[PDB]
């Protein structure tokens, strides 16, 4: 029950510019890595959950305000969205939908996640739309992994590319 | 190294509905399932692979003609695409982008997978966009497993579902 598999920047960066429509985009990670706005080292951890438990958990829905910190431990913004319980057994999936709000603007994240598969360390991906400021027109991924599995309330290691 | 954790249709239609902005979809799962298109109880299997080999597999790319199958083993039509290694190690993650063909008309998937996650029988999830027919106009997910591990060629229990 512990089987780490992190992307990293340039390989988040090939998927986004993938998906972004630069088809050739894996015939020089670099380039890709270039023309993308990257977020790495990142932590988040929650500072608001209202949950609104449902028996047996299947549609517990949960309104969260995040922080996100950098890699020294600067709050860099908030992510406020929704999770909601789609199952429980044998694995846990959220449904999640949040806005991410940094001084330099806003980004949307959307995606379905096994939260089983990060008790085991697994990383999960979003899918990033920006919204304002410099990621507005862009779009790419956003990873999650539990930080420090021995830790409560837990932290999330976060990346967001876009192009 | 056996750690399933799958999503029934009814799970996957609430995250399709929330994904398309019918926010209290989680109030009533058998409502949201109704306004759902619903593609299940159906596998996919390669029939086509042409393979561009890259030293170290990172940029390894792979044309695909993956061939949908029913239950009762009658083929329905063919998924198109291609994927990049994005990773190898610790786990191998592919990026994908597949036009599946049904009689019933068609639909794009695009997204980040972690194939050895799926070895270890762990569903992922791709975003969905109907392209034409009764799909078109519609977004939801796409499900992926394999169905059983050592049976040749391989074979992966799908779901789509959107609205
Ligand atoms: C019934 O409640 C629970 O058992 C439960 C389970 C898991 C979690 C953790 O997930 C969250 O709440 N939300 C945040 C953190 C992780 C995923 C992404 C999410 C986040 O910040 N995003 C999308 C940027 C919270 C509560
Ligand atoms: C070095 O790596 C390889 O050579 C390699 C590894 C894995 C695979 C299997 O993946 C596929 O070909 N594609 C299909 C199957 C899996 C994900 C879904 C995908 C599919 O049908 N979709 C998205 C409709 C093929 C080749």
């Amino acid at each position: 029950i512990v089987d780490p598999g992190p992307l990293d920047v340039t390989a988040l960066a090939v998927a986004a510019a993938l998906a972004a429509g630069l088809h050739s985009a894996a015939d020089d990670p670099a380039a890709a890595l270039d023309k993308c706005i990257v977020l790495d080292e990142l932590t988040e951890f929650a500072e608001k959950l209202v949950v609104h438990d449902r028996p047996g958990g299947i549609g517990t829905t949960v309104e969260y305000v995040e922080v996100y910190e950098d890699a020294s431990g600067v709050r860099l913004g908030t992510a406020t969205g929704n999770a909601v319980v789609l199952k429980m057994e044998p694995h846990m999936w959220q449904f999640h939908q949040s806005v991410s709000e940094l001084a330099d603007g806003s980004f949307e994240a959307v995606g379905v996640i096994d939260c089983t598969a990060m008790l085991r360390r697994m990383t999960q991906v979003l899918r990033v739309t920006g919204r304002s400021g410099r990621y507005a027109g862009k779009s790419g991924f956003m990873t999650l992994a539990i930080s420090d599995p021995n830790q409560r309330p837990p932290h999330y290691s976060v990346q967001v590319v876009l192009c």
